[PDB]
């Protein structure tokens, strides 16, 4: 029962219809504020890491320890809460690499991971290169016996076109893939027709706020047949544009006025203080 | 020139009479955050590096590891940048404990942080017990020939009074601590005679934003004649009301709703893509 | 049965009368060659993990991350290898920490580890102050649904006595601790009363090579009936006699001088490289 | 004076004509040993690292942060010691990453290190994307206004052979590497002829411990013209051969067996106890 976000995560995908709904978290705040809100299922963003955790951009800087940690971090916080679905992006190195991920991933209770075909250094690596990190991440999920969502995502819609897509999807879901990722659609029309092509096999609709493809609701997503949808800087964005007119504010009027309900005990509150209170209060001292 | 914020506090404490503001940040967007806007000075906060980095709340449960890993990636996002003032809390564990932690905060660039009388395990230690911290602390700045700035702190006013307040910040300055840090003011009467009791031996100001202690704006503290002023919560305040409306807007509307202009390439851009791009293009490949 | 090293212990100690033989390891090469001579159950050790993952004395240096990273790294070497029992310390901080450190041993796939009375900054603590460690620990272990192994040790020989250890063993059982360690003893004869004191629960033997206390043998702890025999140093204390005698040959002599069979990839294959090529051949790139 | 292991090693390398010999060390205990002895310079290995702080092969597993975090440790075990040189295999990823590991290097007070060829995932990159490797490198350490010494390494002898090589350094060169290695000559006559056709530009020699290259005594490299000596393996090795013969001794006789004066509190001096006991004694508590 505790830690056992992929058995979840896999119930969800094949005993119901819904659209899981996982909004982009990359820190403790954010993941216990989606948590507090009652949200399914998380997802732990790789550019949402790499800015929170290492102050970089999303240039490949995060590698396997760095997403780890935070994706261990995460999935944990409540041993009994919501399936945590977290970027694995190329795998952070060759197959030997893919399966030390997948396998430490499964270990830290992560319930699923999107695996790309972009070269690890849009360009995309071959197709017969993208199926050996396939193959690998597979059979390292079966070899530890464990209900792992993997999602086969592909880049390839930029430089080598929709066919392309769907064929290195196809083939990905040949090789054990659980759902398919076409990342970056350029319009509705083409996410409603992607998911046509490959029922039944479940897809997953990556939403970027603020990015380069259109805008579509979860009503929308759910009608369109997706079964996930993530939300890329949905937690990083809005925490960006608060902090930067916060600072303004401490900067030019010398007072940062936040609304006073946000105290340091709610903050607390939010981070597990009843959970930490019952483990003090239970010991006797 | 690189790495070189402990100078760089100690001038602007030394060698100026401005007041030192110091924005708390918690992690690599606040900070990048706080950096653009010209902060000359950080505050890295342990109940933010908390809440952030393990997704828990302050009570002693970031230990070295985490602290030192937090303040090593924030002091050095720029090596010529704004000194990072960071909590060192009771240096976790006995001297050999505070030694160490001063050690590494100081291989790590952070430019100085606070060190208080709190038990480990609000209750302070006897004045003799803080002062074998204090000594440890100091101590390892000197066989270091370091610039550090040691800033002592005393969490005694609400269990023992102003009074051993003071004579706890004296006996800190003796030991050679650089500043004090008096906790918890329960008015501005109390802090303005907390700065003239220890003058010309200089004050920090901590502002808890929705805390318990009385809104102090920057210009009322430099007229008390504080030299450094701190602000926990600035940034993780804001950030998590923002997280929460947004995600609440996403639960029962679909759609995340951020304001346009906050695009991956701005948060990027924040997150230093320019020295990326510098590095990356000055490679020739 | 992946990450089952909990129920093995388990396992052993309560459908077995054998004597557990855990060698002391401290680092991947020498958990690794512990597993190539199959070795029922491993034990990390606190000393072992400070000197090679930090470089310095058993003094409270290493804390809740350095040894939990320890731990997790030697525990999965093998997802389906030989349980490992880990020092534990004194958790680390007040119950919030021990608790903490329970989950995230267990999370870690650790089998069992040994909770002192120490000081956390040989002196023990209270009684009762004790106990809250114990139970805080148990809770976890409980609330988790985990049939990880706690051991209650009690440095408490030295400075109360024979009698004050049992009291100590008597109570801790009672607040649901597995396994009994008395640290320490002076003579055999005390650890074969220990063992008829605390009868039929079970008692774990740590024998520190070059210690301070007799020399016993596998057999002869085996028919004092201890069920667990520890052994502190094992690895460690060779290494560097070994290290330090190629060393100074190195520096007289000018050629290393290490047996021939002992090549790159001999110790490749002690740490695990047949079954990296199984993943790569396997991957089919 | 604390943190200048670059500056020592520069110093080294530009105002003697000494053969700087580098033990290959791994871990703290390794790096102590050749402390307490007397090394003027100490090499970490990447096979070492792996092994002991991953428990696996040296494939490309161990990433930045774990080949940082072992070079931070050990370069800083004594803040006025002996210089590391430490590997930094491939800069882990694009320039930006061979960037950042030479910035956390520097940053960690590594004193050098040795960048290749090979590619990242014995094949070796194409001339031109070996040099930007090259570049980006010694473009970080003239940013950072740094004296680390950059090993330009090749590995192209294999598949490319002598000339190719000598083609390699001599560009690395011109773009600022420090000093030269050709790694696995086949023989002494080769490695002689290296040396001469690079001259005066410094090379490297490295010793590879019951390895595929002929044996070269210190003496005999001296006289060859060769300006660093590392030596992989030269702790692994013994450190595992001990450890295997103690262990089996364990498993078939019941003791350890391991020489008496090999004491716990030896262990402690070797891994800094006098200093830990000198922060405590002058805390004053
Ligand atoms: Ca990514
Ligand atoms: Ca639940
Ligand atoms: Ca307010
Ligand atoms: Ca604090
Ligand atoms: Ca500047
Ligand atoms: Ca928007
Ligand atoms: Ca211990
Ligand atoms: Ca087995
Ligand atoms: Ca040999
Ligand atoms: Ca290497
Ligand atoms: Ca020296
Ligand atoms: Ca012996």
């Amino acid at each position: 029962e505790p830690f056992s976000g992929a058995k979840k995560l896999r119930h969800l995908l094949e005993n119901t219809d819904e659209l899981i709904v996982c909004p982009g978290v990359y820190d403790g705040l954010s993941a216990r504020t989606a948590m507090e809100l009652g949200f399914k299922s998380l997802y732990m963003t790789g550019a949402g890491t790499t800015a929170s955790r290492l102050g970089q951009p999303d240039l490949a800087i995060a590698q396997l320890h760095d997403m780890r940690d935070n994706a261990d971090m995460i999935a944990n916080l409540d041993p009994f809460g919501p399936p945590l679905i977290a970027d694995m992006d190329t795998g952070y190195g060759g197959p030997i690499m893919v399966a030390r991920t997948v396998e430490h991933y499964i270990r830290s209770g992560v319930a699923g991971a999107h695996l790309e075909d972009q070269i690890l250094t849009k360009k995309v690596v071959s197709r017969d290169e993208y199926l050996v990190r396939i193959r690998a991440a597979v059979a390292t999920k079966r070899r530890l016996r464990s209900d792992f969502v993997l999602i086969a995502r592909t880049d390839a819609l930029q430089s080598l076109g929709y066919e392309e897509c769907i064929e290195r999807l196809r083939a990905a879901r040949d090789e054990g893939a659980d759902v398919g990722l076409l990342e970056g659609f350029r319009s509705k029309e083409q996410a409603a027709a992607a998911v046509a092509a490959l029922a039944p096999w479940p897809l997953l609709l990556n939403s970027v706020e603020n990015g380069h493809s259109p805008l579509i609701t979860v009503e929308e997503a759910k009608a369109m047949g997706f079964r996930i949808m993530i939300f890329s800087f949905a937690t990083l964005a809005p925490a960006y544009a608060a902090i930067r007119e916060t600072l303004v504010r401490l900067r030019d009027h010398g007072v940062v006025g936040t609304p006073d309900g946000i105290t340091p005990v709610r903050l607390f509150e939010v981070c597990g203080l009843q959970d930490a209170m019952e483990v003090d209060n239970g010991a006797g001292g």
